[PDB]
């Protein structure tokens, strides 16, 4: 009947500092799924499936 | 009946600092799915499936 | 009937500092699922399955 | 007689990532010297005095 | 007679990540010297006095 | 006569990650010297006095 939600945070990312000094970064994929280098991600889902970094090789049916 | 949501945050990203010094970055994909280098992403879904960095090799049916 | 949620946090990441000095980073995938390098991720799901870094080789049916 | 200096670094700063979330930052100075917030500074001096963040109240003579 | 200095580093700073979440930062100085918040600084001096964060109240002579 | 210095490091700082969550940081100085918060500093001096974070109240002469 009454909802006084104030300064609420849901799925929040803040204050991130990153440094990546790589001389060689290589990815080789053959028929699959590769997810690499996810940083500072936020989301909110209502009545649904919520993935961030989800890999699936294949779905044979 | 009453909703007084104030200063609410849902799926929020802020204050991000990144440095990437790479001499060589290489990706090789053959028939699959490759997701690389997602940074500072935010979203909100209502009554739906919400992905951010989702890879799927293939869907054979 | 009454909900006075104030300064609530649900699925929150903040204050992260990272340094990655790698001379060579290599990934080789053949028909599967590889998830690498997830950092500073937050999410909130309501009535749904919530994954962050979920890998599945394949789903044969 | 011979100097084959190669890829030499002297006074070098690189790859810096910073985040500063401050709600209130205040400085009050009365007759002195205040140095605040030096970041990612580099220099090289030859036959001279080299300061970066040097404060001196006063020099009465 | 011969100097083959190669890939030499002298006074070098690299790969720094910092996060500072401060609600209130205050400095009050009366007739002195205050040095605050030096980060990721590098220098090289030859035949001279090298300071980075040096404070001196006063020099009465 | 011969100097084959290779990959030499002198006064080097690298790979530093810092997080500072302070609710209130206060400094009060009256006629002296205050040095606060030095981080990731490097230097090299040749034939000279090298200080990094040196405080001196005063020099009366």
């Amino acid at each position: 009947v009454l909802y006084v939600g104030s300064k609420t945070k849901e799925g929040v990312v803040h204050g991130v500092a990153t440094v990546a000094e790589k001389t060689k970064e290589q990815v080789t994929n053959v028929g699959g799924a590769v997810v690499t280098g996810v940083t500072a991600v936020a989301q909110k889902t209502v009545e649904g499936a919520g993935s961030i970094a989800a890999a699936t090789g294949f779905v044979k049916k």
